[PDB]
């Protein structure tokens, strides 16, 4: 950064085409020590993500963070998951009884595969003492922190021992940062991801703004290993909320016209990320990191 | 490219005028042995494109081009057309039953005056290898080659043996691509063919995109020998799809409103694109190579 | 040209306020031998102005100019208008009993002030032979030439002999040049007059895109001796057409609202554009010449 | 100036949140010899403001500007306003009784503590005048004077004696100055700002082109002082103007809908300026003006 652009300004070139269906394109991405089908999570937001969903994903192969909003039923959550043979990935803060959450878990002998530190301004001395503070209790914990809107956040969140880091303040559809306090990546969301992965060492979760399937493979183009999407899930029969009538659900976090059960929106994902790998003149999700890319005029629309 | 923009961006700049009437304005093409009377094409689509349409077009020396859809039908298409003293124009893939009807027509001595190979995405050997055996199997056939998006694929279809390349990935009005993939000429379509044209040694169809007649004007000056327009030509009455009721048209690829005879749009093309030549400072429709141009700001609207 | 832009980027900078009250500005011009109240001009249109009007202006020291729609009517108007002490002004074309009708303009001893050459695409030879053919049979004629949209046709114009020149391709709000056939100043009309105006020995006739009065000043500041007006002067009572019932009028060339009388109209430009004046820093029309202005980004909306 | 742009053009740069809670952050300010609670005034209309609110505002430490509408009421609201404790803040013109106004208020023995010079096109010897009879018959005023747009207008001013000046030629919701004239930092106030800013020795009140909360802060990061806020201000229980039935108030200058208790709104202000504080990295006000920033493409929306 540089040119300052968002999801709607950038077109990706396509490459000569290798395969014969994009059925054999490989989408499969990696976190850790965990291999997921989709470079894709749901936000980790109570009006999207619950123990059911958590479960589904978790059972199929896709990776999932679990939303902080009841902080009491996450020791059970990790041990069912974890007598499931499945992944526990949850989300912690740094207020106050939480750092003896985790200190609880310590005791407990339960180690989360993940945790993600999920502050709205991430970037600060509450997000780098959680991180130490965890990599002291429970250091086979894959830790992702954030928000974060800058390469210096990102540094030094790595440098405090993050595992991953979540770019994005303010892109969400029902985020309001960028109206109240005129401050963040909304607006430029893909043009701030660029530039924050352009100095991390570290798996970059991009965080808001994805408005179509599309805006995942540009989000991989731009260097993020995982793209987290709240607004794309929100409103499926498996999701959190209620109905309402035609059809309705709700999502807000801390009016939406309903879309059907979300495993068809996941294959839908899955393939249309599968066509971008054809475009991207390769084979594997990777591909789409080389691809050339222009800025155009008006939008994409 | 260079500066990217597209159709809405462009106005062209008017020449002295040298003729009393648009009347005396030619625009006329040839594309291999043949001239037709506009240089503009119905989209190769079921929903735009049947043998009722293609009858007329080819009895008024408008260059048509049929879609791929029953290709059962293809071989007796052919015939009656041939018989009748008109070009026989069709499309074939590359999968794969198709190497054998090329293989076919061989044998039954039957040689279409074109044939396009139309696949969304033609950068490929698929696309190579079908050209090659085409040329191999029926070498009097003028071939049609694409989709492509670049200068990079456009020679090497050239170079496979294309007689003519399709260009345009993603710009259609039906076609989301651009949202599902997050590639191609779509929001860019005029400047990525400004683009490919520079590079291309056979006539490029300019594929997607026309949303008024002077973008007919426009695709000319950027290098276009001929014009595929799907949307401007849905829902005439000639129009494949039931109309209902006021009045509409169903329009789709592999809702809109009623648009009166075909001919009526054509001569109205003509006329419009005479209009063009008047204000290209000419008598042909070359003129309009050669005008200056300015990319406005917000746009022609 | 240089940077494009049109009426809505463009924002003028105030200079200090030399004037107690706007009233003491004054937005006289002149075009040839005469003085006007405002540097605005109808249409010469049937949907604009009618004699009554033309009368009305006259008879108020308003610059006017007829339409041509009835040809036959023109040599008892300019008797009228002259009997009575005011200007006749008319168009004329080039086809092709105009040419004996100016000659039997200096048969009948009958010499208009101001005559205008008024067609679509000016630039021709057709234009300056009626132009020649004007200064030869009435010299006395003030000749307005167009329409133009280049630097070029406005020198080969001013050339042939015309007395002002009259800029504008297409940017009619009911214009639809632009649309058919990709060619003109639609879009960036007051970057084509900035232009057209660098190179011009005459007036300039703004023609066309005025969308407020602020546009008139900002015609003033890029080079316009006069401006004219169409859509803002449609849908007056005094106006040409039929009026439906609330309320509404046709306005068409060669479905608005009703608009109030056309005194108020121009009594309301007349004190903006001294309002424009006292902003530009001084007491006269002129004053806006020299202002400095910016692009804005969005619009001025 | 520079690149123009404004409010909605303007994304702030997140530095490293040094604060718990954001109220820990110190939104106050202080002009001339008095202390603020907010960087924010209501616009000094009778649309916005009256004797009520005034007060209310005074009584807790909010700035408030009365507008000129009733004179003749000036002279008992300064002495209400001073007999009560609090700070008397009204407006002035030039014309022309109200030279005796400022020379009955130095008789009278009032010296109100601000005084706003409040002209349309404040950039004239008109508004130098005022201020130079102020500075000598109530010297311990403070002055406020305009309203400019240019570093040319404030020096002027500044050097007249004015001891702040008002920022802003047309960028009002209900202001219609950009459209009848073609003049003002409509379309470009946050840039106008900037780049007045930049010329200034005394403190600058940006007025007009607020439509979210994030713009206070914006407008900050640019240089003002104090924020002149009508749109967002009208519409309250508290506000001038009458309520219809939903609900609605007027509001106009010299159709929109109910807004609650200007205390909800005022504490809404300060509490986001609070997070805007968090995100500039700081404790107080001044944070924010060291931030980066970045011009996106589209808007922030
Ligand atoms: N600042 C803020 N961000 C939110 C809130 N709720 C959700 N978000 C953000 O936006 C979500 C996803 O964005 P989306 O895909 O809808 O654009 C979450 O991942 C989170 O980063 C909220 O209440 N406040
Ligand atoms: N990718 C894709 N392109 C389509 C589809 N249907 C039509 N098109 C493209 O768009 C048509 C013409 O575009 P239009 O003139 O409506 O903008 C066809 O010529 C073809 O290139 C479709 O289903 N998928
Ligand atoms: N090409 C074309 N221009 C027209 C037509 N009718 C009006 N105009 C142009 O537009 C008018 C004024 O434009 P307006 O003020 O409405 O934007 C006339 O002065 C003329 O230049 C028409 O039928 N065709
Ligand atoms: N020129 C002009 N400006 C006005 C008028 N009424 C209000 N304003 C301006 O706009 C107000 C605030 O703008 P807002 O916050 O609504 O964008 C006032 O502070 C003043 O500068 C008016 O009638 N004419």
């Amino acid at each position: 950064m540089g040119n300052v652009f968002d999801y709607e300004d950038i077109q990706l070139i396509p490459a000569k085409c290798i395969v014969n269906s994009r059925s054999e394109c490989d989408t499969t991405v990696t976190l850790g020590k965990h291999k997921f089908k989709l470079p894709v999570v749901p936000a980790n937001m109570q009006t999207i993500i619950d123990e059911r969903i958590a479960t589904y994903l978790a059972e199929n192969n896709y990776f999932y963070i679990m939303h902080r909003f009841q902080p009491e039923k996450r020791i059970s959550f990790i041990r069912d998951m974890q007598s499931r043979g499945l992944i526990a990935s949850i989300s912690v803060g740094v207020k106050e009884d939480e750092y003896e959450f985790v200190q609880q878990l310590a005791a407990e002998h339960l180690t989360p595969e993940y945790i993600t530190i999920d502050i709205a301004h991430g970037h600060s001395n509450a997000v780098i003492n959680m991180i130490q503070h965890i990599k002291k209790h429970l250091p086979e914990s894959f830790v992702i922190a954030g928000n974060v809107g800058t390469p210096e956040a990102v540094r030094e969140l790595e440098n405090a021992g993050a595992d991953a880091t979540k770019v994005g303040i303010g892109p969400g559809k029902v985020c309001i940062t960028k109206i109240k306090t005129g401050f963040g990546t909304g607006g430029w969301q893909l043009a701030a991801l660029r530039w924050c992965a352009k100095a991390a060492s570290k798996p970059i979760i991009a965080d808001g703004g994805i408005r179509t399937n599309g805006d995942v493979a540009k989000s991989i183009r731009f260097g993020a290993t995982m793209v987290m999407i709240g607004s794309l899930f929100a409103g499926h029969e498996e999701s959190p909320g209620e109905t309402i009538e035609k059809l309705y659900k709700e999502y807000f976090g801390s009016f939406v016209e309903h879309k059907g059960s979300l495993e068809d929106t996941l294959i839908e994902m899955e393939q249309d990320l599968q066509s971008s790998i054809s475009y991207a003149g390769g084979t594997k999700l990777d591909s789409i990191r080389t691809v050339d890319y222009v800025v155009v005029k008006n939008s994409i629309f």
